[PDB]
């Protein structure tokens, strides 16, 4: 049970946080595991009924359950120890994606997580897919999915502005760099390949 | 997926029923291409006559002290509700009228679970130009409200009328305390339904399987 | 007979897990001739999958306020432990990682009975050359730790790495306050296991029966 | 119930105290009783469950139980009176071997035992089976069991340095003589044959 790679996506409503979470999970897991393998946690059910050791697991709206059944669920989901979600299936997902409304986290033991959090991104519609709806700025969904040519990675069936920082922007809350969803994926994939290169060097050290 | 839910709160005789019907007729005519509207029989555990209509209307949520309250929370679900009559519930739009100013159901212990389930939460009342006094109370002058005034403001109407305006009939967004017309309501509900569909297609295609 | 017990105390993210595995892989490869390692599933009364592996590892002794503490004292016994799944426990080496600095179990009233049962009692921590700061805390730079540096220092490794040295990863004997490498630990645990076997043969042969 | 012959083996760790205790018990009892007959007391169990009147009985680590459940157990084990260990089987062993870490004994009634103690030996590896292990001097176990010729007594299957003062040394704490394990045995055996010669002269005195 190695530590999973964690991406947290921060943002306001109608910026595509959940769409992105899904499309980050499908595309990282398709690229490495070779297929989509996504479990989406249920909202307000401390029941991972449906979990079949999928490659990627999604949490919607961390820091929305007033009690904290989440956060703890989340904390357990990345301790190198063995979580056992209720039903006895074990928790093994190599990628965890969680979305939240909070610009930062404040639920005492929060910084003890923040090492666990590999990538911290704030999401907001890019300048040429930003629309207004009921007076709010939101991702232009109709414009951001129009096909715009050959896919920028094999796991995509085509390109579109959703995939480019002109359409949707991911601001790395630590490097303060601003990347596309494709970048978000590539970085997540690199880091996993690294964790697998290291792990292989560790189980090949002592001979068999 | 999961349905767009509109709640029309408001006094009685303010056009709760009427707007809930024109909303469901107008959205489904805009999006489906023809009207498609299921009116749930109140005082019926059984969804007799459900034919997987696009829009479904619930008259008077908040009664039978708690069938409706829970048949509601079922209807709005990611999972596949099987009503008593078997058949899945597949409606993309749910309009529910109610009398209360806030909701705290007695069967649904967690009534903050119902609240992320409500896309738009409006309070209906007659507008200044369409409010007559009928036996000492203020109600909607319906006959004035539906008198043709000219070109439909959207193609799914066959003419304009004051009902469509906020001088005739008013909707207070109960979250942005913003006051909009029935047409505004219909436009915003279409935007969402369509935004949802287009996202759903993306989540299902685009990344190879 | 009775097993050699190693306890690896130490902070988390210091290579407790990792060294406990390389110890068990390396000893059993040195002595048995092939790796032979049972990892006890934490949160399991049942030793599901015990196949009489040479080495058995216990991750995180000191939890469930007291199954593990007693399943421990069983495992280390002259008598023949029958775990829940029947089959005898026959492992010659037991590695147990823990978080505490000392042991005073709550089920095992006499916790000075556990202590003659612990052959080696180590405290693990990253070494000076392999300790990066990760989010304000000091942890083991694993990737540096396992980077090949040359010839294996013992034949059961396929190369040397800093993990094997006390610049990479440090073990404080908690009894001689002596500070040794992972290789030192493996060598000392082999010496004992082999010393035990050879004594046992003597006690069973040599005097006629 | 005649008094048993008692050997106490003093020594530091890794000098073969317990190995010796076992091999002294097996070899004295095999020589006289004609078979191995060894009971090893359990550690921290005032329960001689397993005791079936074996010829020799072994105590490990006298002066290690802080309470003194030992010592008393030990004291009772050599009073000519009848000990009854818990279960009602009686205690009859003609040889008692006990090991300890203490260079001397200090647990008030200790000298009252010390008559009971026939042989007091301190054990330490002999000069050509002494090894270093984690910086400590210890008995070279691999070297001390290599067969070195025909056994020096019939109850042994061969000779080895374990059996010789070059391999393992027993210092008689009273004669300050230094003997081998084979000597330790021969002396223990002689003394028992003597106790049996005397006893026979006592039950043959009055005619039948
Ligand atoms: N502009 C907006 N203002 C307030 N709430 C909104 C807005 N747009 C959508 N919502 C509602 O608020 C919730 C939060 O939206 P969120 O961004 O988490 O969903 P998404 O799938 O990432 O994007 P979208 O809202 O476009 O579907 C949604 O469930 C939606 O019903
Ligand atoms: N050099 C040493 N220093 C400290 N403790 C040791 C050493 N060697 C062994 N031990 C441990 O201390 C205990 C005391 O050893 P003791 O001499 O009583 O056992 P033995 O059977 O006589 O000899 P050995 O220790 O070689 O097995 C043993 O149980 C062993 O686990």
């Amino acid at each position: 049970r190695c530590e999973p790679v964690v991406i947290v996506l921060r943002g306001d409503a109608g910026q595509g946080k959940s769409l992105s979470s899904q499309v980050i999970a499908q595309a990282v897991s398709k690229t490495i595991f070779g297929r989509q393998s996504v479990y989406s946690l249920p909202p307000d059910s401390d029941f991972f009924d449906g979990y079949e050791n999928q490659f990627a697991a999604i949490m919607d709206d961390l820091g929305q359950n007033p009690d904290g059944s989440d956060f703890t669920t989340f904390c357990q989901m990345v301790s190198t120890t063995n979580f056992l979600p209720n039903m006895g299936t074990p928790f093994t997902s190599q990628l965890v994606v969680a979305t939240t409304n909070l610009p930062e986290f404040r639920p005492a033991h929060y910084p003890a997580v923040e090492r666990r959090i590999t990538f911290d991104y704030s999401v907001s519609a890019g300048p040429v897919c930003s629309k207004t709806e009921a007076g709010y700025k939101v991702l232009d969904v109709e414009r951001a999915f129009r096909p715009t040519g050959e896919a920028p990675l094999p796991c995509f069936q085509n390109n579109c502005l959703f995939l480019e920082k002109a359409g949707l922007q991911f601001r790395d809350n630590r490097t303060k760099e601003i990347i596309s969803l494709v970048d978000v994926i590539e970085r997540a994939v690199a880091r996993i390949e690294r964790k697998k290169k290291v792990l292989t060097t560790v189980q090949t050290l002592v001979a068999q």
